[PDB]
């Protein structure tokens, strides 16, 4: 049957079914109200899906001139035109090589540029800002949303929506690796996958993606999301509540320094965001810091709601297509406070 709503993370993350049910804040404010994130599937379903197509983005803006980063290594590659990234997405035999001649993992670098996503893709805008979920909460001029409504005294958000575009991770190695490392946002986001390519070349790399969700500690409930429905997966995420920030940084000044890094006790490594919390520093926050995260895995047509002051950190399983829209929920707004 068709239900309004289940639980994953064993009971810990409520999942929203209908992404247009006029009914939904009903079910979302209490979770919201105590920090924790939410998920609302099936956003895909709303969408005009000839408009969130990796082809369609290289044929129509493609001798736009941008950076791209080498997921592996963090090294930037300067000054390409972006068809160079978009004809790679899926065909793997397209893609940038390294210096060893393996096809790089990138990651497309600040596109649209700045605030500059409405100017460029106006039939895009319309499309996602109509569809999303939670409306008096993420659309700009929402009754929820204060935004648009505070004083200097309050950090406010850039204009919107941003766009995440990046390759799928693929080897054991890649595991330890983040599309985007871990660091925490003054303003609330929601973040919804319109598009992920399951690549050709070597097509037949399903077992390492399984590893990797089984290594990521995410629940059973999610794993028959795949087995069962034949979901495609984009991206797993790990997300902390933003009062566990603190614990976060003192595990990662104790492991900077046994690395011999040489950093003032004071520094900030979250905002560095120059960490991934692998298997191993997850269980290392746990054990020694009583710390514990949501592993959530965001299928196509999934929508991320992540709290203003919580951590996070994405690894994308396949080539994604993510845009994000920020908001300010009147349970969130002290987190962008300019003061005490
Ligand atoms: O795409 C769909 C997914 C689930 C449903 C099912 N209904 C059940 C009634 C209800 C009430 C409050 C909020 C949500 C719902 C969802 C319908 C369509
Ligand atoms: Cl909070
Ligand atoms: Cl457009
Ligand atoms: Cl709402
Ligand atoms: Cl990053
Ligand atoms: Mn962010």
């Amino acid at each position: 049957s068709m239900t309004s709503h289940s639980w994953l993370c064993d009971g810990r993350l409520l999942c929203l079914h209908d992404p247009s049910n006029k009914n939904n804040w009903k079910i979302f404010r209490e979770c919201w109200k105590q920090g924790q994130p939410v998920l609302v599937s099936g956003v895909h379903k709303k969408l005009k899906s000839e408009l969130w197509k990796p082809e369609a983005f290289s044929q129509e803006f493609g001798d736009q001139d941008v950076d791209l980063v080498n997921c592996r290594n963090c090294a930037i590659i300067s000054d390409v035109k972006v068809r160079d990234f978009w004809d790679g997405f899926e065909i793997i035999c397209k893609r940038l090589r390294s210096e060893d001649g393996q096809p790089m993992v990138l990651k497309l670098k600040d596109w649209p540029p700045g605030e500059d996503f409405r100017d460029m893709m106006p039939t895009r805008f319309e499309d996602l800002m109509e569809n999303l979920p939670l409306p008096e909460y993420t659309k700009r001029d929402g009754r929820l949303n204060l935004a648009s409504r505070l004083p200097s005294y309050f950090v406010r958000p850039d204009l919107g929506p941003k766009m995440y575009n990046a390759y799928g991770l693929i080897t054991a190695e890649d595991r330890r690796v983040g599309t985007t490392n871990l660091h925490l946002d003054v303003s609330d986001a929601v973040n919804v996958m319109v598009y992920v390519g399951i690549p050709i070349g070597e097509g037949a790399h399903d077992e390492e993606v399984l590893k990797t969700i089984d290594e990521g500690d995410a629940d059973e409930v999610t794993k028959e999301r795949i087995h069962d429905h034949k979901e495609k997966p984009g991206a797993l995420w790990h997300i902390y509540a933003a009062k566990d920030a603190e614990k976060i940084r003192e595990l990662l000044r104790k492991v900077g320094e046994e690395q011999g890094q040489e950093n003032p006790p004071d520094h900030d490594p979250i905002h560095d965001q120059s960490w991934y919390l692998d298997q191993t520093l997850r269980k290392r926050l746990y054990e020694e810091y009583g710390v514990q995260g949501w592993a959530i895995v965001q299928f196509l047509g999934d929508a991320v709601f992540i709290p203003a002051g919580a951590p996070h950190q994405v690894h994308n399983l396949y080539s994604c297509i993510k845009v994000a829209e920020d908001f300010v929920s009147p349970e969130h707004v002290k987190h962008c406070f300019r003061l005490t």
